[PDB]
């Protein structure tokens, strides 16, 4: 589709985005000032990731040398569980602006529905492992990122991780500013979120698809878990149309105006990873993939299930 959609704030934001989850600090400045020289326009990026003051020095090098403009980039953060607390999102928000070195976010998100005890610790515990939830609810952490809109820090507000039944929370919270402009949720061939989708565009939201590729990576992977990247049936699709089973994973979302963002600190696969704005899948195939469906979760935040919160007990 056209390479920046059009978020419900007047800007347009790209389709195609350059995701850190995992991207060490040592390695991610070198990924982020690479992808923006192939031409990446859009990072995804988190406090959480532990790697913002890494990327924000990339960010600062392309600026300073005039290889991109401020106003080219289309720059994400999220504002992290333990920051639900309405009085702590202002600060968490300057926090992660320091880091990427920016005087202000083009889009930040509300990472997860949940809200966890305020802290260092990232993901606090109890001692029988789930997590220690604040009880501060969604309405007024919302709020508190409107606010964010209204002071020039952020010039969207979205939200990850949302069922529907949480987003339609928001859209009917009395003296509603702005509607969320995304939902960023998890999106690939196993997990084809057609519902959820459907729901999000309806309402004039921007999906963005996150773990594209599957997400290998992730730490808690079983060896016996299915491989999207090593799928014979995938590998077909890809062979047929001379580009990489990954390519195909990535232009999937995209031709169905989801907003997608791989993420690699690898400067080949970096580049691999863009060379999509030139081809076309068959709807033959578009059809095939989203039956590969096996409603499979890389991220269940399963730490989470006894949250009030937790958005993945509902259908969609
Ligand atoms: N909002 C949320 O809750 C949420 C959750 C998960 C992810 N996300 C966002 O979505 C981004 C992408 O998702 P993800 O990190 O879960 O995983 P992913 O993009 O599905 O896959 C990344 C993994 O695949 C590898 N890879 C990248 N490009 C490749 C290529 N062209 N060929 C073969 N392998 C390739 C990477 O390796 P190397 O890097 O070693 O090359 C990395 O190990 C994240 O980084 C994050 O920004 C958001
Ligand atoms: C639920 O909180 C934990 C816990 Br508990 C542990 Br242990 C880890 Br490791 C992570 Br990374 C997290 C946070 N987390 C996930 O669970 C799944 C994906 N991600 C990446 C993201 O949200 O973008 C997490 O940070």
């Amino acid at each position: 589709m056209a390479s920046r959609i059009l978020l419900n704030n007047g800007a347009k934001m790209p389709i195609l985005g350059l995701g850190t989850w995992k991207s060490p600090p040592g390695q991610v400045t070198e990924a982020v000032k690479v992808a923006i020289d192939v031409g990446y326009r859009h990072i995804d990026c988190a406090h959480v990731y532990q790697n913002e003051n890494e990327v924000g020095v990339a960010i600062q090098e392309k600026l300073r040398e005039q290889v991109v403009k401020r106003e080219e980039l289309f720059i994400v953060s999220k504002l992290w569980c333990t920051y639900h607390e309405k009085g702590l999102v202002k600060g968490a928000c300057q926090k992660t602006l320091s880091d990427l070195k920016l005087d202000y976010l083009d889009l930040y998100l509300i990472h997860w529905p949940t809200g966890f005890k305020p802290g260092k610790e990232f993901f606090p515990l109890d001692e029988s492992g789930n997590v220690v939830p604040s009880d501060t609810n969604i309405l007024d952490t919302w709020a508190a990122m409107e606010e964010l809109v209204d002071e020039g820090l952020v010039k969207a507000i979205g939200i990850s991780n949302f069922n529907h039944l949480q987003v339609e929370m928001i859209l009917n919270k009395p003296g509603l500013k702005y509607k969320p402009a995304v939902n960023q949720i998890e999106c690939h061939p196993y997990l084809t979120q057609e519902k959820l989708i459907q729901y999000c565009q309806s309402k004039g939201i921007v999906v963005t698809a996150y773990s594209p590729l599957g997400s290998p990576d992730r730490p808690w992977a079983k060896p016996e878990d299915p491989s999207l990247l090593e799928d014979p049936r995938i590998k077909a699709i890809a062979a047929k149309h001379n580009k990489t089973t990954a390519q195909v994973l990535i232009r999937f979302p995209m031709q169905r105006n989801l907003v997608v963002i791989p993420k690699s600190v690898t400067p080949e696969r970096i580049a691999e990873n863009f060379k999509v704005f030139d081809f076309e899948l068959s709807s033959q195939d578009m059809t095939t993939l989203l039956s590969y469906n096996r409603n499979w979760r890389v991220c269940a935040l399963l730490s989470c299930t006894s949250h009030k919160d937790y958005p993945f007990h509902e259908e969609f």
